[PDB]
């Protein structure tokens, strides 16, 4: 019964770090270690498509949620960011690492690993950061937790970090001074990261202890 | 595996806007608040509760249709309008709503441009200032505009007619040079009218006439 519709496929596909949506930074770009790739599908695929990247070091991703609803608990869905909204578009700003034929090297992301995505398109400030906007309505975020390790955690974050060619100490460190959960003393919580299970508990309310990592 | 997942998206609403070619819309439109819209939206988006909280928002972002519908060549190097699923973002300064619609300004969207989305602007999580940016997206360097005095009454007399802001968005938009020869005479719609300006010099537009009804 719409009067429109319009049919949308993905050109490519993410993979990335995050497996779960709680562990997402709530401020993705000062989690540079946070990485993950854009695999083009053809006919994307080619160098020719991403030709003038060179000069750009952010980009505009746009993609599907995993998903009527029209009020979050009370904010209007139009107010918000949530992810279960008309349509089930997302965007998101990156940090453009790189690139080559059918794939962007990504960090500072924010998509979950599996993402499909729509389209690619250059930030630009001048368009793109509006330095008169104002919003009361999301609170900035907290200034971030101190992040301590066990020596084993330490130990196995390295040895898997090797093995999976990535920053993961480092992840480790920018995702939990973001606080990963939905606290209490004792309690052990997880994150899934790459293909790693991290525990980690808070000491005191303003420090967190990372215990091991495993996978 | 091997077969591609398809999406159906449907308009929550249409712009009704100022512009109705895409000829001279301006490349750095937060810089033309005279460039006003309205988004009229569809049940059951028309309902209040989904704007709540929208009073505390300055500007929003849009996700749209590029409704007049090939791989700062290539295609994601690029802000151009032709883009493989055919959806835009743009963000817009948000005047004001109430039930079934929003007020808009320093648009850049076609008059019926279909909506698919919108979104709070978030400063702390959506303003990069430091980001970098090629040549072709450079903004507008501006050139000056003068007015025959003919247009400049007629530009007010249409203003108040139309109850719009018209001497000032034609100002806004001439301003960022919509580019050239001193004979050529070139012109663009804007809400009813056309508007007709030449380059009396390389570095100046003369408004000629402001005509409709």
């Amino acid at each position: 019964f719409e009067l429109m519709t319009h049919s949308v496929s993905p050109i490519g596909y993410i993979r990335s770090c995050f497996m779960e949506k709680f562990a997402i930074p709530r401020q993705p770009l000062l989690a540079p270690a946070a990485r993950g790739t854009l695999e083009l599908l053809p006919p994307f695929d080619q160098v020719e498509a991403l030709e003038g990247l060179e000069q750009v070091s952010h980009v505009w991703l746009l993609f599907l949620f995993h998903q009527k609803p029209r009020l979050k608990v009370s904010l209007g869905v139009f107010a918000t960011r949530a992810t279960h909204r008309p349509n089930g578009i997302g965007q998101s700003v990156v940090r453009l690492e790189g690139f080559e034929a059918g794939r962007l090297w990504l960090s500072g992301i924010d998509l979950l690993d599996g993402t499909p995505v729509l389209d690619i398109k250059p930030y630009v400030p001048y368009a793109d950061a509006v330095a008169d906007a104002r919003n009361g309505i999301a609170d900035a975020p907290p200034p971030g937790i101190a992040v301590e390790w066990s020596e084993q955690a330490r130990r196995q974050a390295h040895e898997h970090g090797q093995r999976l060619r990535q920053p993961v100490a480092e992840l480790i460190e920018q995702c939990l001074a973001q606080d990963p959960r939905p606290p209490e003393p004792g309690r052990r919580y997880g994150v899934r990261l790459w293909d790693l299970d991290v525990h980690w508990h808070y000491p005191r309310p303003d420090l967190i202890r990372v215990l091991d990592v495993a996978g």
